[PDB]
C-alpha cells in the first residue's frame, strides 16, 4: 500500500539533521521494502517555538510497501543508528499514515504552522486513527511528524539540499563564492534567496556542524539542477530535492481572523504609526501603531541591517501594513507595506526671491523681509514635506530572511523595492 511517513526532532545542535536522516531512511526503504513516490517534503512549522536551535521543519515522504510493520521497523532502525539520542532536547517522532488519511491531518498541520500544540494532542490523534508510530523518548517529534504529513501546500517551493561526506562534518565547509553569485545572476529568480548581493554574503550555506553542505531554494527541478552543476564546492555525497513551504508566508495570520493578539504567533496587520521610530542597544529600531487591537510594538532588529533605514523614515500618522512574528509583546518585522504616507502641511517663512535664504521675522506684525536686499513679503508659504519614502513594499535582506517569509520577488503586487 501507499503510506505517508513523517519524521522530526532527530538532530541535535551537535551535528545530525532531520532530512539527512530522512534521506537515509529513504535509501534504506528503496532497497528493502518498495520505492519512494515523488519527492520528500520539508515542512516548516511555527517559527516562534522554543526547542528549535534552529529553524523548525519536519520531513515526510510517500512510499509503496506490502507491510506497514516492516516499514516502521526499517524507519525505526535508521533512527536508532543515526539520531542524536544522547541529547536531552532531541526527541524523535515518526508516523506512518495511509494516503487517504493524511488529508484528515490538514487542520493539525495548520495548527502546527500557525499555532501551538501539546503532545497530548498528537497522542489523541494517533489513538483516534490507530496511526502506527514511533516515539523514542519524549514523543515530542510526533507533532512535527503528523504536521509534515497533514500539511496542504497551495504555494510551495523547492530546495535542493546538498550533503557533505561524513569524514567531513564539524569541519569547515569549502566552496567557491563567485561560483554562487554567478549562478544567481544566471538563474535568479528561478533560484532565489541563495545569496545576499547587497551584503556580499553567501546565504545558502550553513555555519553549523551538520551534514548539510548547501540548501538551494528555487522554483523548478530544471533550475535547481542547473544551480547544482554550476556551483563549485567540496565533494557532494548525498543530494535531495525537497518540496517545501519556504517562502510562502504560510505562517501569517490575517488580522480579520483574530480577536486578541498573542505571543508565539505571526501576523499581517494594518495600523497607523503612533510612536515614532527610536533606536536601541544592538542596533534596533522600535515604533508603535494603532490597530483594531490597540497600540502595538513593531521592531526591526539589527540583523535586518539596512532594512532599518527604510523604517527610520517613519512619521506619526503613516498608514502601514506589517508582516512578522510576535514575541515578548513585539512584532519582529519581516516585511512591510507602506500604504498611504501621512500628509504634513507646514507653514514656514517666505524664501527670499533674490538670495534664496529664509526671510527673518520683520518684527511682531510686520511680516517678513530679507535685510540683505530691499525685499519684503507679508505672508507664510505652506508646503508638503518630501521624504525619501515611496509607498509600496519593503523586505529584509536575504541574509535575514526567515524560512517561511515570502520574498517580494514572488509576490505579483506593485511597489516592490527589491534591493540588489
Ligand atoms: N506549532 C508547534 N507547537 C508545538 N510543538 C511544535 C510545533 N511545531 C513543531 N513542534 C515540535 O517542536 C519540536 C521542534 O524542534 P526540532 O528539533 O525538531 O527542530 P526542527 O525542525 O526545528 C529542526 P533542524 O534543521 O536543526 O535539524 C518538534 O518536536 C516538533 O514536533
Ligand atoms: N537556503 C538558502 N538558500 N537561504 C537561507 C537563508 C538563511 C538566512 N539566515
Ligand atoms: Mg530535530
Ligand atoms: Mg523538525
Ligand atoms: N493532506
Ligand atoms: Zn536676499
Amino acid at each position: 500500500m501507499r503510506v505517508w511517513v513523517g519524521i522530526d526532532d532527530t538532530d541535535s545542535s551537535r551535528g545530525m539533521c532531520t532530512t539527512y536522516l530522512a534521506v537515509l531512511a529513504m535509501e534504506r526503504v528503496e532497497r528493502e521494502l518498495g520505492k519512494v513516490i515523488g519527492f520528500p517534503r520539508l515542512i516548516r512549522l511555527n517559527p516562534t517555538i522554543p526547542y528549535k536551535t534552529r529553524g523548525n521543519g519536519a520531513v515526510s515522504f510517500l512510499v509503496e510497501v506490502d507491510d506497514v510493520g516492516e516499514l516502521v521497523d526499517v524507519v525505526n532502525e535508521v533512527i536508532i543508528e543515526h539520531a542524536m539520542l544522547d541529547d536531552e532536547k532531541t526527541n524523535p517522532g515518526a508516523v506512518f499514515v495511509d494516503e487517504e488519511l493524511a488529508v484528515k491531518l490538514k487542520p493539525f498541520a495548520d495548527k502546527a504552522i500557525k499555532d501551538v500544540l501539546q503532545i497530548d494532542e498528537a497522542l489523541f490523534v494517533i489513538g483516534k486513527y490507530f496511526i502506527p508510530h514511533l516515539r523514542h523518548k519524549k514523543g515530542r517529534g510526533l507533532i512535527g511528524a503528523l504536521a509534515a504529513v497533514g500539511a496542504e501546500l497551495e504555494d510551495f517551493t523547492l530546495e535542493l539540499i546538498a550533503y557533505r561526506y561524513p569524514e567531513r562534518f564539524g569541519t569547515e565547509r569549502e566552496y567557491d563564492e563567485e561560483s554562487f553569485f554567478d549562478m544567481d545572476y544566471e538563474l535568479y529568480p528561478q533560484t532565489f534567496d541563495n545569496v545576499d548581493w547587497c551584503n556580499d554574503v553567501v546565504v545558502c550555506i550553513p555555519n553549523t556542524p551538520c551534514p548539510v553542505l548547501y540548501g538551494i531554494r528555487g522554483e523548478s527541478v530544471e533550475a535547481l539542477y542547473k544551480a547544482m552543476e554550476s556551483v563549485k564546492t567540496e565533494p557532494v555525497d548525498r543530494r535531495m530535492i525537497f518540496v517545501t513551504n519556504h517562502a510562502t508566508d504560510m505562517h501569517l495570520i490575517g488580522e480579520e481572523e483574530v480577536h486578541r493578539l498573542e505571543n508565539y504567533r505571526s501576523y499581517r496587520l494594518r495600523g497607523r504609526v503612533t510612536l515614532e521610530p527610536y533606536d536601541i542597544e544592538g542596533g534596533h529600531v522600535f515604533f508603535e501603531i494603532d490597530t483594531k487591537f490597540g497600540s502595538v510594538k513593531c521592531a526591526a532588529f539589527e540583523p535586518t541591517k539596512q532594512f532599518r533605514n527604510v523604517i527610520r523614515l517613519l512619521r506619526k500618522g503613516d498608514v502601514v501594513e506589517v508582516y512578522g512574528s510576535m514575541k515578548k509583546d513585539t512584532i519582529n518585522l519581516e516585511k512591510i507595506q507602506i500604504v498611504e504616507l501621512a500628509e504634513i502641511w507646514v507653514e514656514k517663512n517666505p524664501i527670499c526671491p533674490s538670495c534664496g535664504r529664509r526671510m527673518e521675522s520683520a518684527g511682531r506684525g510686520q511680516g517678513f523681509r530679507c535685510k540683505k536686499c530691499r525685499t519684503k513679503a507679508d505672508e507664510k508659504l505652506r508646503e508638503k514635506v518630501e521624504r525619501e519614502l515611496q509607498p509600496g513594499f519593503y523586505e529584509v535582506p536575504p541574509s535575514a530572511r526567515r524560512h517561511l517569509s515570502k520574498p517580494l520577488i514572488r509576490m505579483n503586487v506593485e511597489g516592490r523595492h527589491i534591493f540588489r
